[PDB]
């Protein structure tokens, strides 16, 4: 159901948490694999546009289509690395998600997820954000803070420098880089 961003969220984690918990042996063999599972389980829920929108900012109206067109794809990488580098640490722990609240006229909404340590050590919190679609009426997450970073405002301020020292093609080359550092467990 498109309309509820908490349905979303549970059949997101569902898939996405059931994969990295059942497919243990090839991420061990292979961390970048890590990748794939994002791509293939989490990502669809994800409005990629959306978020490389926030973090090209008013950058965006001058680039050319070309332009856009190889940044776009870049984000897309960085999404893959950036998402596959966070959720490492799950390995099949129990997990909890905030319950359904009032959504009302609201068009921005944060749902934590919380995995939980099987030892009782405390509990790491993923903090999701979706958007809602007001011609649609349909939700998409744009981010994931986990315990306070974020995979798109962290580096907001190294990014705008680059931006405007360099343009939207130093932000690239950049994206595409940080995509080709070695997920590490
Ligand atoms: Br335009
Ligand atoms: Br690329
Ligand atoms: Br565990
Ligand atoms: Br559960
Ligand atoms: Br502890
Ligand atoms: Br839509």
């Amino acid at each position: 159901d498109q309309t509820n961003p908490y349905k979303l969220m549970d059949e997101a984690a569902q898939k996405t948490f059931d994969r990295l918990k059942n497919e243990q042996p090839q991420i061990r063999a292979n961390p970048d694999y890590l990748r794939t599972i994002v791509d293939q389980e989490l990502l669809p829920y994800v409005q990629v546009k959306y978020a490389g929108a926030l973090v090209l900012g008013q950058y965006y109206k001058s680039a050319t289509p070309a332009q856009r067109e190889a940044y776009f794809a870049a984000f897309r990488e960085y999404l893959k690395q950036a998402y596959g580098q966070a959720l490492a640490m799950y390995h099949g722990q129990t997990y909890q998600i905030a319950p359904e609240q009032p959504l009302g006229d609201k068009t921005i909404v944060p749902i934590r997820v919380t995995i939980i340590d099987p030892n009782g050590r405390p509990p790491v919190r993923l903090d999701f954000q979706w958007r809602k679609n007001s011609q649609t009426g349909n939700w998409q997450a744009y981010d994931m803070i986990a315990e306070g970073v974020s995979m798109i405002t962290t580096k907001q301020n190294e990014w705008g420098t680059l931006l405007r020292t360099k343009g939207i093609d130093g932000l690239t080359a950049q994206l595409k880089s940080i995509s080709q550092q070695k997920i590490t467990l």
